[PDB]
């Protein structure tokens, strides 16, 4: 059994409410209102900015040429996701300079935080795994409510949606499996924490997000 | 105005909530009941750990001899504040492998991702300043209910608030104070969010004490 | 009436970046008179340098605020990807591999050089972390404007382009900018600076020296 | 049927070592002939070492697990407070003050060792970062065993104290448990473990060299 399916048997009962939060499921059936979406989208400049901090620092001790590809994701994410995420903050009558002056809230700060610290002081495979439920929770999302993206009557949030669908989004969730499931055997129970911690922050950032606050 | 009261003057509403907080209220008064207690005094050992990795991390990045007094600081955690804890352990029929299997609440990880990750992305001021909510709180809280403990009925409450008004406790606080306080005047504004950051775990860690989870 | 940070680190390190523009290797390089036996050495001890400065550039990338964080992590890439393509040609005109460059030992002196510079990107704020990288981004540039008359003459086709990029407007505005980050601090703190930027260059000339020694 | 992981690193790094207890420093230090003068440059360049030994060691404990991260700082604790004061003592000794050692300006292989120290604790785990800081411990216990006659009939008090402090048991004990550590690792990574512990015995070598030099 591999690292990656035995850290999602381990985190069922958490993803089963990531899956069926309200804010994911309005979301994905375009019940959502205009304005929480907002409020989420404000939050996820933080969001952007830490997981690049996190992936700075898991390259900055990785080997040639994990370090390599690594810091390509990093760059990516404050390059090309800022265009895309400017992009949506237009859609939605919104400027970066809004979103650089939002303030994260607690569940904000602590997930990114919680991000860095465990890249700083865990190895390779652990820092990876802390960016694990991010990256595969929002694909695993997506094919659980792609029935109902179809049926969105919100233009913004059916092109939200259609990202973690698409095989380049999937394929990275891919390499990110695999660089984990080619590891060692030793440590896993410290994997299962760091994944278990990381996907309570998912949840967690959901229902910040729905109530405002 | 320096920084120190400027800092406890932005966070003042938060600080309002963790004095009242029915957590801290019965602790002092004597009404909590003890297996509340038991559940917060385990968690304290994630607590005591992480703060001890965050003064270490402080400490490789100052000047000496602050970077010596930082490491006397984290030593004094891991050594003497082990055994005063092991010592309370026994007194609520524990011991520190039941502390040390413990699982932390996410509330508690965080809060320890948090000085840890600001430790490493600031300066020597804005990691120490991560942790004074910490420091000067629990000082502030024992201050605050003074009358109500010579009045708790609890021996082990009233052994465990002693501290917190202890000469050396303060004086600790003055120091970590002294040291913020006599730093420049710029960047205040980024001490401020790191500060305000902090007293709101601590009221959430009560929070989450208080809730068993 | 106060000169520039930058200007004052030029200033207090003249004698050793001297030595540095008059060192054989480098003063050979550029002539065209270099053994290309001792070129090879160099170029292959520069894949430990290339991921190096990567290295470094993440760790204060991690630490630095938006934007500045955004514009140090793409020059971090660039060192990986952009840079290890160009240096891939080279090797290969030198008829090396990446696989013998992964495959050599670093010298005491580019470990320990590479290690200041972690070092220093995780101990001191983001001034002084660039601070350690600028010997080696502005010496660069500075070298090949100081031979620049014997690069425009140099025999040695691979030689020529080697030097030639290092007078890009492209290469002197990046030096530039890093120049104006590192000026638009805070006036205080010069000594630690003035140490941080000393030593590397320092080691810059230690490079150089151990290049020419081969070993 | 395998040897220890400490056994292979002093297998591989056999011939450095020699060069380290055969150094003229180390050897005229221990036999008493070393010029007063030299030890006091050397005793200076310690200052840095004890705080960049600590730094390295507050990294590693920071990144551990406990117990282990308790046992690691207590180590650091110690470096800036017990030996700062026996260091003091020391300095005394020999008409120095710690101002002086506080102000000495380090050369830069003392810089670079330390530094070493510091980025290997930083990007590697705690195995990889206590390896970083073996040389040091071990080195300079063996030294002293391998010139412990030399010592027990040196004419100078000072050089006597100061070497009899590596033959105690308890200093002894410790690296012990430093290779106990290590020992009780992974089989593999070996080769990392190897190149961080070559490493770190030729800046040892350097290290004497550079107080031999007084440059």
């Amino acid at each position: 059994v591999m690292i990656t399916d035995k850290l999602r048997r381990d985190s069922e009962q958490i993803w089963k409410k990531i899956f069926e939060h309200p804010f994911v499921v309005q979301l994905y059936s375009g019940t959502l209102p205009l304005e929480k979406f907002k409020f989420y989208v404000l939050q996820d400049f933080n969001y952007l900015v830490g997981l690049t901090r996190a992936l700075a620092v898991i390259s900055s001790k990785a080997e040639y040429p994990l370090m390599a590809e690594l810091i390509e994701l990093a760059r990516d994410e404050v390059t090309v996701e800022v265009e895309n995420y400017v992009k949506l903050l237009k859609e939605l009558d919104l400027t970066l300079e809004d979103a650089i002056k939002t303030e994260p809230t607690l569940v904000n700060s602590a997930y990114m935080d919680f991000m860095l610290a465990t890249a700083y002081k865990g190895n390779i495979i652990e820092g990876l795994t802390a960016l694990l439920p991010c990256f595969w929770s929002y694909a695993e999302i997506a094919e659980y409510h792609k029935d109902k993206l179809r049926d969105n009557p919100i233009k913004i949030y059916r092109e939200w949606g259609k990202v973690y669908l698409s095989n380049e989004y999937l394929n990275l969730v891919g390499r990110l499996r695999k660089i984990i499931d080619s590891s060692g055997h030793s440590g896993y129970d410290r994997l299962r924490r760091i994944f278990i911690t990381g996907s309570k922050f998912e949840l967690a950032f959901w229902e910040m997000a729905w109530r405002g606050g």
